[PDB]
C-alpha cells in the first residue's frame, strides 16, 4: 500500500488535470520500446501499463500527440499522461491487457497443432479495422507484427499497441526506409524507398496472416540483404516495371532470375481458398495493387463473422464487429452495405 499520487492530464478530453493515485508498481518490460510498469488504480481496482521516457524539455513528443487524437476499441486507450535520470520524464497511463497474439500462436505451434481458422478470422478483421481508423488520418504504424497485437483470451477482443514508430505521412516529405521488424518488412523499404505510403502496414498484416496458417514466419532471412531472397523464392523475381513502382532508383538487378512458386503449394492441403485469395491481394510487389484495410474487411474470407447464429468455441457471443462510425467508413461509404449486415441495422 505505497500509494503514489500525481496530477494527470486526460488523454482524449479537454486539457484539465485531475488527481490520480495508484500502487503495486512493478516492472513488466524494458527494451527498445522504452520502460513499462504494471500498476493498479486505487479507486477502481483496474490495471494499467505506464511507459516512462526521458523527454527533451524543449520539444513536443511524437507518440503522445498521435495517441491523444485516438479513441477506438481495437486500439489501446491512453487514459492520462503526466511528468516527473535527474530531470524531466514523460509518463503515459494505458489500458492493461495480459496476453498477445504472438504468445497464443506460439503455444499451438510448438505443440504441433494449427490455430483454428475461426480465431484467424476474428484477429485479422479486428486488425484491418484498427488500420482503417488510423489510415483515415495519415498516421501509419510502421511496426505491425504479432508481438504488437494484444489479446483478451476469454472474450477474443484484440488491441493494437506500441505507437512508438508511428508517423503521419505527408506527400513530398521523405521518411527513413530501414524500419519495421525484418520478417514483416515490405520490399519497397528494402529497395530504399523514401516516399512510401501507409500500404506498408497492409503488407505487414499479410505476413501475419500467412504466419497464422503455416505456424511459422513466411519470410525469415538471416540479414537485411537475405530478407528479399526469401521473398523472391515465393513471388519470383520482380520485373523492372515492378521494381520501378517500388523505387525509381533501380535500373539493373543484382541477383539471378527466379520464377514464382505458386500459392496453392505453399500452404498445407486443407487450407481454405479465400484465405489464400486474400493473402495474394496483400502480398503484391506493387503497392497500389494491395487492398485497403476496409476493402480487406469486406473480403469473402470473413463472411462467417457476419453470420447471426455464430459463436466462439467457448459458446459466447463474438465482440461487436459492426459498430462503424462515419469517420471509419469515410474513405469508402458505399461499403457500409456489406460491412453492416441486415441484423446489425436494427432500429
Ligand atoms: C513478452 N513480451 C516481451 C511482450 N512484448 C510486447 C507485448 C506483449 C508482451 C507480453 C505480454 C505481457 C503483458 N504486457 C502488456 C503490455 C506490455 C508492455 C511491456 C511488457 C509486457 C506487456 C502493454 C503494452 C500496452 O500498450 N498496454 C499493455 O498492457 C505495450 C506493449 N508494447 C509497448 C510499448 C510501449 C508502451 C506500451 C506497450 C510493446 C512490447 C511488445
Amino acid at each position: 500500500s505505497k500509494v503514489t499520487t500525481v496530477v494527470a492530464t486526460p488523454g482524449q478530453g479537454p486539457d484539465r488535470p485531475q488527481e490520480v493515485s495508484y500502487t503495486d508498481t512493478k516492472v513488466i518490460g524494458n527494451g527498445s520500446f522504452g520502460v513499462v510498469y504494471q500498476a493498479k488504480l486505487c479507486d477502481s481496482g483496474e490495471l494499467v501499463a505506464i511507459k516512462k521516457v526521458l523527454q527533451d524539455k524543449r520539444f513536443k513528443n511524437r507518440e503522445l500527440q498521435i495517441m491523444r487524437k485516438l479513441d477506438h476499441c481495437n486500439i489501446v486507450r491512453l487514459r492520462y499522461f503526466f511528468y516527473s535520470k535527474d530531470e524531466v520524464y514523460l509518463n503515459l497511463v494505458l489500458d492493461y491487457v495480459p496476453e498477445t497474439v504472438y504468445r497464443v500462436a506460439r503455444h499451438y505451434s510448438r505443440a504441433k497443432q494449427t490455430l483454428p481458422v475461426i480465431y484467424v478470422k476474428l484477429y485479422m478483421y479486428q486488425l484491418f479495422r484498427s488500420l482503417a481508423y488510423i489510415h483515415s488520418f495519415g498516421i501509419c504504424h510502421r511496426d505491425i507484427k504479432p508481438q504488437n497485437l494484444l489479446l483478451d483470451p476469454d472474450t477474443a477482443v484484440l488491441k493494437l499497441c506500441d505507437f512508438g514508430s508511428a508517423k503521419q505521412l505527408v506527400r513530398g516529405e521523405p521518411n527513413v526506409s530501414y524500419i519495421c521488424s525484418r520478417y514483416y518488412r515490405a520490399p519497397e523499404l528494402i529497395f530504399g524507398a523514401t516516399d512510401y505510403t501507409s500500404s506498408i502496414d497492409v503488407w505487414s498484416a499479410g505476413c501475419v496472416l500467412a504466419e497464422l496458417l503455416l505456424g511459422q514466419p513466411i519470410f525469415p532471412g538471416d540479414s537485411g540483404v537475405d530478407q528479399l531472397v526469401e521473398i523472391i523464392k515465393v513471388l519470383g523475381t520482380p520485373t523492372r516495371e515492378q521494381i520501378r513502382e517500388m523505387n525509381p532508383n533501380y535500373t539493373e538487378f543484382k541477383f539471378p532470375q527466379i520464377k514464382a512458386h505458386p500459392w496453392t503449394k505453399v500452404f498445407r492441403p486443407r487450407t481454405p481458398p479465400e484465405a489464400i485469395a486474400l493473402c495474394s491481394r496483400l502480398l503484391e510487389y506493387t503497392p497500389t495493387a494491395r487492398l485497403t484495410p476496409l476493402e480487406a474487411c469486406a473480403h469473402s474470407f470473413f463472411d462467417e463473422l457476419r453470420d447471426p447464429n455464430v459463436k466462439l468455441p467457448n459458446g459466447r457471443d463474438t465482440p461487436a464487429l459492426f459498430n462503424f462510425t462515419t469517420q471509419e467508413l469515410s474513405s469508402n461509404p458505399p461499403l457500409a452495405t456489406i460491412l453492416i449486415p441486415p441484423h446489425a441495422r436494427i432500429q
